[PDB]
């Protein structure tokens, strides 16, 4: 039946929890509290969405949250251990609570200003890809991979978190918010699709070779230029696909320069290492490398298993492409609320 609820102002929002979740700590849309779940000795985190139902945008990003957590089910990817609500029925739903396990330490904090040996580069991608491979089986699209995003523990296993998202305002100047992303999402060139995730992994996969910013625009602009110095400017094949006739002009206007020589970017590197990120950071997102593709490239020779690499069960999204009320994106988020099962 319904578990005893407990209250506790934490800052300065109440949180109604379960009685399993003690020691409530804030650690971080939303709130987010560390916790200790008494019932699988799990450390946890406690996320408490904020207005969740406020207008129907926040209604309808609630549900696709909770759609997505519900769904994903893999080792490198952010699973769902529990969702509640204290609401005794529709009529009192105001607020939703998710848990999943608690992030310690994030691949930033792995980095840090140094290189890594080859061996934890192979295993660390690895498991990106992975990941990914689950991820796009399912017809989504992180769209905002980045170190930050990315949950690593002591005996270097790896979570992808935080799906995507960021504003203007936050996309702006220099910061690690962009210089992760795809040319043809940060300048907005045309319908993109999962590929947009390979060329982060690509700039992850680089910092971690070298142990700095593969990217580190200061702006929009400066980080193109960085990224066309690299891979060369486009052709024209590629031209004809930004279908943004703006910025295909400005493209235009960019003086032709020829893609460098990788071996003598990434000096001391494994040539295989070389060899992946070249077909991994591709301009045209036509041409790029996909996750289940990279699992078989030949720098993963140690890792990879084409049994032990599973996809995800169909998603149904169409909900993604349906107008509806805020008490109707209530209503289909407290029937999710209610049907969510427990991993064994
Ligand atoms: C960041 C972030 O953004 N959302 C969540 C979240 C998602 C679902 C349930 C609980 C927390 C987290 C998160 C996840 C794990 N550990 C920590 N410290 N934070």
């Amino acid at each position: 039946e319904r578990p005893t609820f407990y209250r506790q102002e934490l800052n300065k929002t109440i949180w109604e929890v379960p009685e399993r979740y003690q020691n409530l700590s804030p650690v971080g849309y939303g709130s987010v509290c560390a916790a200790f779940d008494t019932k699988t000795g799990l450390r946890v985190a406690v996320k408490k969405l904020s207005r969740p139902f406020q207008s129907i945008i926040h209604a309808k990003r609630t549900y696709r949250e909770l759609r997505l957590l519900k769904h994903m089910k893999h080792e490198n990817v952010i699973g769902l251990l529990d969702v509640f609500t204290p609401a005794r029925s529709l009529e009192e739903f105001n607020d939703v609570y998710l848990v999943t396990h608690l992030m310690g330490a994030d691949l930033n904090n792995i980095v840090k200003c140094q290189k890594l040996t080859d061996d934890h580069v192979q295993f660390l991608i690895y498991q990106i890809l992975r990941g990914l491979k689950y991820i796009h089986s399912a017809d989504i699209i992180h769209r905002d991979l980045k170190p930050s995003n990315l949950a690593v523990n002591e005996d270097c296993e790896l979570k992808i978190l935080d799906f995507g998202r960021h504003t203007d305002d936050e996309m702006t100047g220099y910061v690690a918010t962009r210089w992760y992303r795809a040319p043809e999402i940060m300048l907005n060139w045309m319908h993109y699709n999962q590929t947009v995730d390979i060329w982060s992994v690509g700039c992850i996969m680089a910092e971690l070779l070298t142990g700095r910013t593969l990217f580190p625009g200061t702006d929009h602009i400066d980080q193109l230029k960085l990224i066309l110095r690299l891979v060369g400017t486009p052709g024209a094949e590629l031209l004809k696909k930004i279908s943004s006739e703006s910025a295909r002009n400005y493209i235009q206007s960019l003086t032709q320069m020829p893609k460098m020589n990788f071996a003598n970017v990434f000096i001391g590197a494994n040539p295989l290492a070389v060899d992946l990120l070249e077909k991994m950071l591709v301009l045209d997102s036509d041409k790029r490398i996909t996750a289940a593709q990279a699992l078989a490239h030949a720098y993963f020779a140690q890792y990879h298993d084409p049994d032990d690499e599973p996809v995800a069960d169909p998603y149904d999204q169409s909900f993604e492409s349906r107008d509806l009320l805020i008490d109707e994106w209530k209503s289909l988020t407290y029937d999710e609320v209610i049907s969510f099962v427990p991993p064994p």
